[PDB]
């Protein structure tokens, strides 16, 4: 199953929502993401390039896909295969971004 | 501002988000609206050819837009110019639905 991931549209993008599957991905609870910016599912051996990209993308609100490597709440890396998209309105007003992500790390 | 509902995508589409606005303009608190299906925003006078095409594109996963007639908790009626996409991973699942609300009365 996938992760989603909603945020608020402004202001570094706090997480406003998640579904069950970012908590059996990624090991967070709700409690400990919400309010957050999700850069923390982010780790040292992160491709600093990937970061780039979403960042530049997430300011322009154009949507993005990429491969990055991330980080369980215990540590344990795995790969996502994550989408963002902005949710505009129809005077095209960005009200929110939500992204989905699968972890497509071959862990066993 | 522009109201916002998040639905799983199976089991008739339960909303599990709403933004603060949709509260704005529809006079629901989340607590009144999670777990149930969008279509009690709906009423005596609401357009059901209307409702028929939401429910063939909610059906394929079809973006759709429509302006529908809709009743705030007091039982007010107000026109919501309504989009709805599908949320989808990368092999094309349908991991939820996105709505905006717009209030164009
Ligand atoms: C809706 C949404 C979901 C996101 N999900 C992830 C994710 O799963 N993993 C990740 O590494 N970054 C994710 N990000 C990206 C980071 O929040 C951030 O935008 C990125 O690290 C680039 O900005 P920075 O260089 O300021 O950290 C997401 C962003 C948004 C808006
Ligand atoms: C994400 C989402 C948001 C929706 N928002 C609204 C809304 O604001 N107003 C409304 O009348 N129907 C809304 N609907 C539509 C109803 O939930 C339902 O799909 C529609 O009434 C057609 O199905 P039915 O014939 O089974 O009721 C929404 C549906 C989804 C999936």
């Amino acid at each position: 199953a996938s992760g989603m991931i909603v945020t608020d549209a402004g202001a570094d993008q706090p997480i406003v929502f998640v579904n069950r599957a970012f908590s059996t991905i990624t090991g967070y609870a709700p409690n400990e993401v919400l309010g957050r910016n999700a850069r923390f599912l982010q780790g040292p051996q992160t491709d600093a390039a990937t970061v780039a990209r979403l960042r530049e993308a997430i300011a322009a609100a154009r949507p993005i896909q990429e491969r990055i490597l991330n980080y369980r709440k215990d540590g344990q890396p795995f790969w996502n295969q994550l989408s963002i998209s902005p949710v505009r309105d129809e005077t095209g007003n960005v009200v929110a971004f939500v992204g989905v992500e699968t972890d497509v790390t071959a862990h066993h």
